[PDB]
């Protein structure tokens, strides 16, 4: 749909059989979710933001649904205050910025 | 315009009579810019990002332009890796997410 930015762009997403809240973040290269259990092997990955770099866990080819749109891609797990949906998944559901 | 997310949404902004590249960040509550110069009162402020915290200078009622679109609001100046446009200004230029 069309989401305004008066408030944080939090939408529902589903991963596994679980409903979660996540932020549509055009400023995130990657998708970062709050600590949770995911299937299969992982590899380490260093990411950064204001504040510095940080090492987190990287899981690949993870099915995820965002506002009813299915996507598959890399998901990172780390100490984030919120579930973040980044550009790697946003492009997959055809999400764009407009003004 | 309509901006896809295959690459970082960098756009031209103008502040203090100077043009610059800045990231359209729907995941940012605030607007933070790389060390520069600004007028009027400023007061410190600590803010958090994915790698920890940084102390910045908060400036209120700062006129700024994004792609020539006028906005006025709070702007933080500090050691950020890159200029970040937050929702506080994006709402002001009618920027929305679509998919
Ligand atoms: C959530 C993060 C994955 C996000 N960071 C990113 O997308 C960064 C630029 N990319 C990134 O961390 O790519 C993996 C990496 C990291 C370090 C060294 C080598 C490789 C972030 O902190 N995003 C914030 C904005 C921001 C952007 C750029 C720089 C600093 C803060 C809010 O949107
Ligand atoms: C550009 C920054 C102003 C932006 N920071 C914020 O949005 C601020 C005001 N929110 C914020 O700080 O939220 C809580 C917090 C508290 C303590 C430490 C870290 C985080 C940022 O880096 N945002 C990223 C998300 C994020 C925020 C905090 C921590 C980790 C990741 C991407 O959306």
């Amino acid at each position: 749909p069309q989401i305004t930015l008066w408030k944080r762009p939090l939408v529902t997403i589903k991963i596994g059989g679980q409903l979660k809240e996540a932020l549509i973040d055009t400023g995130a290269d990657d998708t970062v979710l709050e600590e949770m259990n995911l299937p299969g092997r992982w590899k380490p990955k260093i990411i950064g933001g204001i504040g510095g770099l940080i090492k987190v866990r990287q899981y690949d080819q993870i099915p995820i649904e965002i506002c009813g749109h299915k996507a598959i891609g890399t998901v990172l797990i780390g100490p984030t205050p919120a579930n973040i949906i980044g550009r790697n998944l946003l492009t997959q559901i055809g999400c764009t910025l407009n003004f």
